[PDB]
DNA sequence: CCCCC
C-alpha cells in the first residue's frame, strides 16, 4: 500500500537528494548539485523527475498536496549524512565539472559522482575554452601591461600568477594576500577579470572580517563564504592617521582554518568550510594591533607599478616614484570586461597557470619582508637569542662584555641593553618600539630590577 | 481501541526515546544516542522501527499523518527526565563503547545501557589494538626525544604522562595543565598527536577564557568545554608587556569546580557538566596579582627542554641552553601527525598509561615550584610566620633580643623588620614582595605606629 | 528573531 510512499521510495533509490554533514538538503537537478533553505528544492526535484516514473505514478505527481506528502517521507527516509565537496580539483559548472588536472569536462551521472554542492553559475562553452582567438591576444596584452613580462618583475609576476590560479583549487589555503599599489594600477580590473572568470565561486565582502569579533552573533559577512573559491576585500584605510581601528590578529589567524564560525539570520548553521583565497585591495600597507610570530606566516603581498593616464596628466604621473611604467588608459575596457569578454580567456589562462604552478602540492607562502610593521620583529629576531648552555664555557667574556650570571642565566644590564639597542636603532627613531622589546623580552627579577633572558648573537659570537 | 496509542507504548517499551534534563530528547537511531532540535528525529525512529512491530502496525506507520500523531501520543508520554554521560570509565567510540576498567569493546545494542552522547569520532578497530607495531616504536623513540628519560628529566615526564592519562577520565579535576619552554619544544606537535588520538575529544581557544570575563555574556569559548576532554590554548599574551588583562585566580578555581560557568548563546542550560582537563600553551612566565595556598592549589607546570632545528644551525641550537639535548628536525613530521598515522598506538599508548594509573583515584597534583612566579611565595610560606600573643611564653627572650610585648605577643616594627630583611632579601630586589607584605600584615595599633603583626621562622626558633 | 542596547 501507500502509493505515495512507494513513489519516495522509488525516488530515494535514485540517490538524488542527501543529508550533508551540516543539515543541509542537496538535490541534484539540471546536472547539478544544490542546496538553498528558501526554496522548495525536494518538491522542485520531484516534479522534475515525475517523468522517469511509471505512468500510473507520474499523474500522481501533479498535485502539490501530495508532492509534500512524498517530501515528508523522503524526509524521515533520509537518517545518513554524506561527505560533500571532498574534490580539490573539480571546477564546477552549471552543466558538468571540469577536471582540473586532465581537462576532461563532465556532464550528467560522470559529474555526478563529485559531490560539488556548489558552481561558478554559467555554463561551459568549449568553442569559447579555446587557446588561440581574438580575445585571448587582447586579454594577454592587458595582463602584460598590469603585470610586465621584465626581470626585475619575475618574482612579483610568478607570485601573482600562483596567487590567482590558487582560485581554482577548492582547498583551505593558508596565507592572505595584499593587492598593494597607488591608484590606476589595474587591481580593481584584476579583481572583476576574475570574478567574470569564476563567477559565483567569487565573493566580495567587508573589512569587518578583518577588523571585527568573528563570534558575536548573526554575521551574514562571514556566512557567505561558505564553500567560496575567492574572496574580496577592498579599500583599506591609513592607519598612521588615528581613527581608524587596526587589524585583529586573532581575526586573521581564525581566517586560515578550515572552518569558520558564523550563521547568518534565521538560521541555526554557524560553521562554514573554507575554501577561499582572500585577498584584499589596498592603497596602504597593513597594520595589526599585535604582532607575532604565527602572524608573520599567514601574510604575502603582490605589488602593483604601472599607471594607466589620460594624456592630460601622462607628465605628472612620468615623474612618480611610485611607478615604474606610464601607460595610455582605455576607456572601454571597463565596459569590455562588463560584459563577460575575457571569461573563458581568462579561465583558460588561469588552468594553465594552475597546471604550470601545480608542481606535486600547491602551497602559498609568506612574504614578510615587504610589510614594515614585521621589520623590527625581523631583525631583531637574527640578533638576540635566548640564554645559552654549550656557551656556558664563556662567563668570563660575558662579564667582560657586561653580561653577568644568575642561576647559570645570562642577564644583561637595562642601561647597557638600551645602549646596544641604540647603535642598531636611534633611540630617537623608534624609542617605542626599543623600550616595548626592553619591557617585552625581559622578565622581572623585582617590581623595579629586572634582567633580560636574551643574549646578543655577536656577543656570544664573541670568545 | 486507539491503534496508534498501543503502537506509541510499543514504542516507548524499547526504550528509544528519553527526555533530558535539558528539555530536549535523545533517540536512538544508527547505534547512536542522537539529539536534535532542528531534525524530525522522533518520526525518523518511527519509521526505521516500524519493521519490529507487527504486521498490521507496520502498514500503519507508512503516513506522515500517523508519524505525526504517534510522535505526540510518543513526547506526551514522557513525564520522567534522565541524564546522559554518568559513567566515566567507558569511551564512546563511533560504532560503540569502550570499557577502560575490563579493556572491553562493545558494539551495537550492547552501546545502549551508556547513555553516551558525545565520541572521539572514528571506529574503533581490535586488529590496530595491539602492541606489536611498527608505529608505536617510532612513536615511543618520538616521545623520548621530546622528553628525556633521565633522572633530570624525570619529574617533567610524569607529569606529562598523567596530564596525557588525564583526558581518558570522565570525571572533574582541579588541575589546569601548562605547556612552557621555547620555539620547536614539541608542545605543538604533542597536541597535534593528542588530538589525533582523542578525535572530537579536543577543543581550541583563544586567549579570552584567559583574559577575559570566563561568563560575561555570551561565551561561546567557555560553553566549548562542555564534555571536552581536552581545551587547547595557544599564543597567550605573555605578560612583560604593560597593558594587558590578566589571568584570574578566581577563574583558575572556578575551572577546578565540578560545574564551570558556561552556556551557549540564546540559552539558559548554563548547568553544562565539566569532563575537562585544560591544556594551556605559550612560551613566557605567567604572572598573576593575588598569590595564595588555594591558587597554588589549582596551577600545574610541564616544561619542555629539547629543541630540533636544521643542521646549518644545529650547532646555534645546541648553544642554546632552553634545549638540553637538541636533534635534526624532520619536516615531514607535519604531515605525518596531520595525516594520523599513529593513531592505533598512540590511543594503545594512552591506555596503558591509564592502566598503569589505573589506581581507584586518579587526582593531579600542582608543581608550584617550576613557575617562577611561585618562588616568592614558597620562600614567604617558609620564611613569613604569623605571631602573636599565643605564644606568650618568651617574653623574657623578646625582650633580650630587642623586641616588646604588645599583651605578650610577638611583632615588630615596620622600619625594623625592613631593616632585618634586607639582610635575607634585598629591598631592591623584592620590592614587590615588600609592598604586598606591608600592604597585608603590617597591622599597627595606632595611626602613626608601625609594626607587623608577624615574625620570621629564624626569629620564632631562635628565643 | 532580530535589533537593540
Ligand atoms: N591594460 C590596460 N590597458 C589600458 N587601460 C587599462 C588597462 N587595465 C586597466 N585599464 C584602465 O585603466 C584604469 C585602471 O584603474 P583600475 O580600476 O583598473 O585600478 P585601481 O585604480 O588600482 O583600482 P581600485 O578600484 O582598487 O582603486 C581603469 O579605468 C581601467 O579601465
Amino acid at each position: 500500500g501507500n502509493k505515495l510512499f512507494n513513489i519516495a521510495q522509488r525516488i530515494l533509490d535514485t540517490n538524488s537528494v542527501l543529508l550533508t554533514e551540516r543539515g543541509d538538503h542537496i538535490v541534484w537537478i539540471n546536472n547539478s548539485w544544490k542546496f538553498n533553505s528558501e526554496e522548495p528544492l525536494i518538491t522542485k526535484l520531484i516534479l522534475s523527475i515525475r517523468h522517469q516514473l511509471p505512468k500510473e505514478y507520474s499523474s500522481e505527481l501533479l498535485c502539490p498536496r501530495k508532492r509534500k506528502t512524498v517530501e515528508a517521507n523522503i524526509r524521515d527516509m533520509l537518517v545518513d549524512s554524506v561527505e560533500t565537496d571532498t574534490y580539490p580539483d573539480k571546477l564546477p559548472f552549471k552543466n558538468g565539472v571540469l577536471d582540473l588536472v586532465d581537462g576532461m569536462f563532465y556532464s550528467g551521472d560522470d559529474a555526478k559522482k563529485y559531490t560539488c554542492t556548489v558552481s561558478t553559475g554559467f555554463k561551459f562553452d568549449d568553442t569559447k575554452f579555446v587557446e588561440d582567438s581574438p580575445e585571448m591576444e587582447e586579454l594577454m596584452n592587458i595582463i602584460n601591461d598590469i603585470q610586465p613580462l621584465t626581470d626585475e618583475n619575475k618574482k612579483n609576476r610568478e607570485l601573482y600568477e600562483k596567487t590567482l590560479s590558487s582560485c581554482l583549487c577548492g582547498a583551505t589555503k593558508g596565507c592572505l594576500t595584499f593587492f598593494f599599489g597607488e591608484t590606476a594600477t589595474g587591481k580593481s580590473t584584476t579583481k572583476r577579470l576574475l570574478k567574470s572568470a569564476i563567477g559565483d565561486l567569487f565573493v566580495e565582502t567587508g573589512q569587518t572580517i578583518l577588523t571585527d569579533v568573528l563570534d558575536k552573533g548573526p554575521n551574514p559577512f562571514i556566512a557567505n563564504m561558505h564553500l567560496k573559491r575567492s574572496v574580496f576585500c577592498s579599500e583599506l584605510p591609513d592607519f598612521a592617521c588615528s581613527g581608524s581601528k587596526k587589524i585583529r590578529s586573532d581575526n586573521i589567524k581564525k581566517l586560515t582554518e578550515p572552518c569558520v564560525i558564523g550563521r547568518p539570520c534565521f538560521s541555526n548553521k554557524i560553521n562554514n568550510r573554507n575554501h577561499a583565497t582572500i585577498i584584499i585591495d589596498t592603497n596602504y600597507k597593513p597594520v595589526f594591533d599585535r604582532i607575532d610570530n604565527a602572524l608573520m606566516r599567514r601574510i604575502a603581498v603582490v605589488r602593483f607599478r604601472t599607471h594607466f593616464s589620460q594624456p592630460s596628466g601622462r607628465e605628472a604621473a612620468e615623474n612618480n616614484d611610485a611607478y615604474d611604467k606610464v601607460k595610455l588608459l582605455d576607456e572601454g575596457l571597463d565596459g569590455k570586461i562588463q560584459n563577460n569578454r575575457y571569461r573563458f580567456a581568462f579561465l583558460y589562462l588561469l588552468v594553465k597557470w594552475y597546471k604550470k604552478y601545480h608542481i606535486p602540492i600547491m602551497k602559498l607562502y609568506p612574504t614578510p619582508e615587504e610589510i614594515p610593521d614585521f621589520a623590527f620583529y625581523l631583525k631583531i629576531g637574527t640578533l638576540l637569542v635566548s640564554s645559552s648552555v654549550k656557551h656556558i664555557p664563556l662567563m668570563t667574556d660575558l662579564s667582560k662584555k657586561g653580561y653577568i650570571l644568575y642561576d647559570n642565566v645570562v642577564t644583561l644590564p637595562l642601561t647597557t641593553f638600551q645602549q646596544k639597542i641604540s647603535k642598531y636603532f636611534n633611540s630617537r627613531l623608534f624609542g617605542h618600539d626599543i623600550e616595548s622589546f626592553i619591557n617585552r623580552h625581559k622578565k622581572f627579577a623585582n617590581v623595579s630590577d629586572e634582567y633580560l633572558q636574551y643574549i646578543f648573537i655577536e656577543d656570544i659570537s664573541s670568545p
